[PDB]
């Protein structure tokens, strides 16, 4: 059997294959309340019918002002539990496992009113300057990630992923380019990592299941973070009990990034090798052959697929055919697959 | 531009492209009450996100004993209206038009208790002998199609299609192989067609929107119906106001059928030409090139896609690429399509 | 099995499949003597390795002033026999049958010195006015087609095709738009056809093997030839012993042509049905599904492939895969096909 | 521009792209004289028309008894120069560069009469036991590689590759599993490498152009050679002036090899990184995406394609389309590509 379609167990969770639907914002919560809509349901459940091993729900704000846009999904209120409970149940019924990405847009939040970050530094020339979070505010935000995780557990999610990438709040604390704080949350790598450290420990108090952390393995910028920095954070996350690091990159500030098939794979491979940590590979992986190569050559443990799953919801089937293998089809499509 | 992606107007309905999702039973009404389930919602709505011009909902029984299986959808009760109302609303929200196939399995019903047909002739050796419908029972069934159409209109459907194919009730009345009646519903081509004639006229009393009729253009059997017979029926349907004939074939009785890409297209083109009736082509059509060829060579007006839409929900996108053309993507997928 | 990959016998010739490499000028006779070059050898033989059932060599001029360009292949000299003999031998060694298209560009010849045609009417504004052939010149040309056919037979070709399409010499005689003669070669459909009639009869005197004739089934021009005219010609060719009509279209004069997948298939099916003549379909056919549909629906007997064989020399293999079937691979590629 | 289609200069040779047709035996020298045939010409030249940057001709024996089979190509005689001269000229004319793989089958030679190897050990239970080469015979074989290289230069080849892989002669000397010699050519890694060392130095005396060496980076067998051993040989080859190491693997003896897309890439990456030597990656690479990933992530310098070039001679075009880029088409196919 192909490794891509070989099961894997993480904590109490067993995925039927190594294909993961990468979290992707749909900006479709038109009521601006962070709640799910019929579109979200059809969008996610169709990939479950499509046999994706694990579906990670798009960035979901742990605080309303932590949304990227007012059309984002949210999990800052118990009122968000009802909808998510229906989603997890329906995705699970099709045979897929489901996760949610807990997030906070930080200085990249496109909302009216003050937005927050570790330091009052704008993302770019077009962005509003954020307010530096008070130590009190930082600690309250840590509690919001914990509270959000508790809601995700109640909602029935199998995995929880902390969004510590793409220039958002946590990433902003991690990088010296965006974190100029003079308190316990800034300075040394230990201090810059403190925010994430506290989030992981608190989430641990309410969630014992699989815990992923998505990082931007590089800032591709002089004086910014690079893979060496992230290998360091990874070892600390391993000690804290993080099960897998979802390896993305960039977006802290505009930068020149050479994009190509598997351009972020080196990050997943190095963290896996040097930090002895399971990793998720993502970034222009669009066919089963590359997915299989990545896994067989020990470059990552899970293959995150984003845009290809937008073009082909049934990528699992397509990948199976490309690898000349067979996978179970959803019962209702037996006469077509 | 490509004809396949050029709008077409039928009555007061305008389709953005000429791709139609052929009706396909999902056997997922697990409560056996003919109601829709979350699976049906994700199943159909995902193809609307996928830009299918017109989605025809699977065979929905106009009478509980007219279901193929107890897992079929139904529209024999006002209780079915609420669910269908949500479905049409959500499918239309994506930009697709939606239709429903009104059906009655006749002697091919796989249910407990008496099953009905024009004559007491079983489908095959493994099938129960059906009860010959009394003239009044035939009339009650006509009213049930009428009542079902009224519910469909209320639920918000854009198109209504009468299932007069695949060996089910109406087809059974149409063919001399299954209809041996000597009353007003049998004996001559006109009388064998009477049941359908009354159904069309009655549906017209409560529905003046697009009206489709799916037929099995041939029984592929000696003494059975052939394309010449259906060209005759098409002429009569034209006079009655039918807008398009969905051209399928077979299934009245077991027969040896040579299946291949476009094996039913000749039926669609002959009826279109000889009956001056718009037609829908269906059967082993799996790529944009053939779809465009059928439309451009005037063989049909709409291209019905079945199994390829089970393998690839976003066939519209794939076909556009194959035809070296571009179509609008759902807003949420602009970064991937 | 698939019809596309089922053998077919024409006269004493049996093709292993029904895929034909449509004649395509390579403009590679750099010494301007009409002789073959190493490029031509690799070009044609690679498609034989590729399992194409029948390979038709590009337009080969029966007279030097009948070439389209001075870079064309020729067969107006016994000096051309040696090269063609090597080509047929090597192509047949792979299992493919081979044919040659005998041609004469007429008024579309892009050469220095007088060019000829049935009437002194130029192709367009950027073309030289041709010399009206004297009756004797017409007769000499008929003999040149005969002599060319004799050379083709000697060189080992399996099939001979007369190029009576694309606005070249024979086509020019056939259409009233380009033929205004009032002698035995003009004035009525019979007289306009006379040139072709004499060519067929004379070729028959030295060649009794498969004989094809490529025509432009329509001029797409008011007062020009249309499919009705060609069905008439096909009936006459049938009487003369022509085995198959290769159905192309246009090019006599500039015209607006709606091109799409299978845009010339209607010509092939109408002639096949109304003239009871075997036909070759060509024009935007790029995949196995359409090829099979054309054959199974009785629209043509052979599928001519042009540009797709330039993009994919091994189209036979690709088509087999698309049709979920398998064909024998050349022995040398058994480990790859 | 994509790296796969970015030129690279090695010595005095510039390749227009990084795609290389991996050497592949055709067993088509039916006259058993090691000479080329029309099949070989069409086979190789078609990939040149297909735009492959570099075409490596199949294993060509430096001694008749060094052939794998009596149908192999040879270069053990000046009589082989004439044919090769025509091949290199024609491949170069299409715009591709060409190389030849100098080889000696050793104990895997399937010929009548004594076969040779470093030690009298059979390849497997089905094979004949080879005769241990005398020291004199070994040195004569070194001279045969030199003499063959001289013929390749005269024939017009751009690159010469030494076949030191797949269980053949040189590989047999390199591995302790097959080399039990007690003289200067056996024992220590220095002694086991001596045969290849002498071949490289002698070839250098007659050839100053690009020099490749293909190795089996692992024997996948206990007590056999592994990547660590080959990294060692690579450093020595670097010192000797070898320009690139073509990284294959296995075939010294039967072994359990886990085959998958890019399964030999780790070898190319490690040798490149640790030996500071340019490398060629090969082994189930069938699409442009993986080819691009390998190059962009610095895993190899050239992408060798084998079986995919047997299925798709115009893989370069296919890969270009997969990478959404454009490459020049052969002039004759401008209207198809
Ligand atoms: C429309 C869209 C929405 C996205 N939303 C998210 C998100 O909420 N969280 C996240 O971590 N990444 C997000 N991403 C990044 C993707 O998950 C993925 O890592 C990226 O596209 C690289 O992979 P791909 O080449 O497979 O698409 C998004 C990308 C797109 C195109
Ligand atoms: C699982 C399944 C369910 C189907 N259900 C229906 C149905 O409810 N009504 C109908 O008219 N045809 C039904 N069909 C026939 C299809 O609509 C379609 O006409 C047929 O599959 C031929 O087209 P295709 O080759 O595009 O699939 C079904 C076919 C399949 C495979
Ligand atoms: C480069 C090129 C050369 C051609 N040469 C010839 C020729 O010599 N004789 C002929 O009858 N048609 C010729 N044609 C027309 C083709 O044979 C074929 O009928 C046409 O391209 C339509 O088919 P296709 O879509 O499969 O390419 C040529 C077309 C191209 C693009
Ligand atoms: C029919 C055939 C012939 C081959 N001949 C040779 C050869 O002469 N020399 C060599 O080094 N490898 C030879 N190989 C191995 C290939 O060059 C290539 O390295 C191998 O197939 C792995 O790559 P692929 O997956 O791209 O085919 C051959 C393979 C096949 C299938
Ligand atoms: O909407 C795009 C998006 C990209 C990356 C993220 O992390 C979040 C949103
Ligand atoms: O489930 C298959 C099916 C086929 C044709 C129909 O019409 C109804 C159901
Ligand atoms: O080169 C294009 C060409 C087209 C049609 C012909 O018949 C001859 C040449
Ligand atoms: O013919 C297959 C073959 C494989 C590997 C080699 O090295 C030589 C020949």
């Amino acid at each position: 059997a192909r490794k891509l379609f070989t099961p894997i167990t993480i904590k109490d969770m067993t995925l039927k294959n190594r294909i993961v639907m990468s979290p992707m914002c749909m900006y479709s919560s038109h009521e601006k309340d962070g709640k799910l809509t019929p579109f979200h349901m059809a969008h996610y459940i169709s990939r479950a019918i499509g046999q994706v091993g694990l579906i990670i729900v798009e960035a979901s704000a742990v605080n309303p002002q932590g949304r990227i846009t007012d059309q984002d999904l949210g999990i800052w209120s118990d009122e968000h539990i009802e909808g998510f409970a229906k989603l997890t149940e329906q995705v699970k019924e099709q045979g897929s496992k489901i996760g949610i990405q807990l997030a906070h847009a930080g200085r990249k939040a496109e909302l009216e009113g003050d937005i927050f970050a570790p330091s009052a530094i704008a993302f770019d020339e077009q962005s509003a300057t954020p307010v530096e979070m008070s130590a009190e505010k930082v600690k309250e935000t840590v509690q919001e990630f914990k509270q959000a995780a508790a809601r995700a557990k109640e909602a029935g999610f199998d995995v929880i992923e902390i969004h510590a990438a793409h220039g958002y709040l946590i990433h902003e604390f991690l990088s010296p380019l965006s974190n100029h704080r003079t308190d316990e949350y800034g300075g040394s790598p230990e201090n810059r990592y403190r925010f994430l450290r506290e989030i992981i420990d608190e989430v641990k108090q309410v969630w014992d299941g699989p815990l992923f952390v998505r990082v931007s393995a590089s800032d591709y910028t002089d004086k910014g973070l690079d893979i060496a920095d992230h290998i360091g954070f990874a070892k600390w996350m391993k000690e804290q009990g993080v099960d897998l690091i979802d390896c993305s990159s960039g977006a802290l500030v505009h930068a020149d990034i050479n994009v190509f098939p598997g351009y972020q794979v080196s990050f997943a491979e190095k963290i896996r090798e040097q930090a002895d940590m399971a990793t998720g590979a993502v970034g222009m992986i669009t066919d089963g052959s590359m997915a299989e190569e990545i896994l067989q050559n020990g470059r990552a443990d899970l293959i995150f697929i984003g845009r290809e799953l937008l073009r082909d919801p049934f990528f699992a089937r397509t990948a199976a055919k490309q690898l000349n293998t067979e996978i179970p089809a959803p019962v209702q499509y037996e006469r077509g697959w």
